[PDB]
């Protein structure tokens, strides 16, 4: 009785949303990508194209026509719209990857709730909010789940599927199936702050910052230590810059707000200062380290 | 007056004579006494020997030492098959040469008078370590450096068992020692720069990358790794997610070679619990070192991880 997700609406053409769209389309799903303006959408779809093209040139060297066909077919199955309500009437799944603001998300989902078909599942890619809070902005909590991806979406194979206590098993299973259909590996977590990955990763990153701040070791030695001592692909400072200092701070800020006594979520002066100076990591050319 | 003095000192310090001299006073660690024939000490002895250092491996009886060295031989024979897949003779020579430079003695005091470096990798008990080092202090050559591989004690606490604190440091390796290319070199406030540089140099001579950390609990790696492993256990114990899913999440989500439960089994549940217990005892109010019932239970059952064929998971 569970739905097979075929037609997917992705809301938000940022890095995450565009990545989700790309992979869904690359795996035979029909995709409608939604954002605020045509200029934003054009840029998102262009980014998807370049990302697909890069892959194709490498993978289809011995068969360039197949490569071109793959890219073109994939892009073709990504439609765009600046009006979410107009596209969800018979979509199977909405995945929201927009600004991390409860009010904005709820306003979105409350509206979509009215226009989406009954069978439509709603999922949020949010890293900052409890799915439950967003789900209750609708009357379809049984069809509301967390579907949490990782940057870069076309590379990262994990998806966290998050049930609230109200999510149906049917909805959960549809999302597990959808995740596998994307070529990904779904794991399950309760609707708890940080789910699995961020819950275990982000506080560690904060601890690396705190160790540096105490004067105990250099950022460089800490990065080296984790790479050579723990086999991590990136040192925590490299990784902080890679995932975004603003992105990190915001998540920890949120955790700190809800649990101000918790040592793990104590703000970092160093992190705060970099974000205040708009040094956000790799994406601004400077975070803890300088890039160029 | 003082500005003049510092100026004279600086110009002297950059002079050919002073630079040649300082260079000439450097004592390269060539002879190493490794104390403890367990996984860590044997591994340290193995790498030191494989990289051209002369080693004495020390433990309590000949049988223990024979068995430790047998383990080293077996590890070297594996290295040899990889180094020289197509030449058994070259492999044999490597193994024999390496093994031959590892001597064994039951009393470290008998050899330290002519060693350059003692690396202690014995039981994590301050009293035992201190008894050891206070005694070796009497026998060791003046230039001899003392280092501990301890994961649960402050270097400073051990250093003060001796009167050579300027020549005492932490030198912290990772299992498997021959494979893991990191060494944490730990200065206490008393460790000299001479001692520190000799150990940095020794670390590189082992084919490893030394990093520096203050003599703080957990140094770098464990300080950042172990509390994360405890958090993973806690998330599981909360019932928020299964061990299997958490492992998958960290491998696929964070690119970790092993998820935290497999890694816990890998590094040892008893090993882990012992470290965190120490942290908990020292900082009882601290939430992060709160004992884990699951971890405690497994350790109580002698389910220590991969080394006993069962920890969080069952092996073999």
């Amino acid at each position: 009785k569970k739905i097979i997700v075929k037609h997917v609406t992705v809301i938000g053409g940022g890095l995450m949303g565009a990545g989700i769209a790309q992979v869904a389309a690359a795996t035979g799903h029909t995709v409608v990508l939604v954002d605020q303006t045509e200029d934003i959408l054009a840029k998102s779809k262009k980014g998807i194209e370049e990302s697909l093209r890069k892959v194709a040139k490498k993978k289809f060297a011995e068969n360039p026509k197949a490569g071109d066909e793959f890219v073109e077919k994939t892009l073709s199955t990504i439609a765009t719209s600046t009006d979410a309500a107009s596209v969800v009437h018979s979509t199977d799944l909405v995945v929201e990857a927009i600004v991390e603001n409860l009010k904005v998300k709820n306003e979105l989902f409350k509206r979509l709730d009215k226009f989406a078909a009954e069978h439509t599942i709603f999922a949020s890619n949010t890293s900052s909010l409890q799915i439950t809070s967003i789900a209750n902005a609708t009357t379809r909590q049984d069809r509301f789940a967390g579907l949490h991806f990782f940057n870069p979406v076309p590379v990262m194979k994990l998806v966290e599927v998050i049930k609230t206590p109200m999510t149906s098993q049917k909805t959960f299973e549809s999302l597990v199936d959808f995740s596998k259909a994307l070529g990904k590996h779904p794991v399950s977590c309760k609707d708890t702050p940080g789910f699995i990955v961020n819950r275990l990763l982000v506080p560690y990153l904060m601890e690396a910052i705190r160790l540096y701040e105490r004067g105990d070791a250099s950022k460089e030695d800490i990065d080296t230590a984790m790479k050579l001592g723990a086999g991590y692909p990136m040192g925590p400072f490299e990784l902080l810059d890679y995932v975004g200092l603003d992105t990190t701070k915001f998540i920890v800020d949120g955790w700190h707000e809800m649990d101000a006594e918790n040592p793990l979520h104590q703000p970092s002066p160093s992190l705060n200062k970099l974000v205040a100076e708009n040094k956000f990591g790799k994406k601004t050319g400077e975070g803890f380290y300088k890039y160029k």
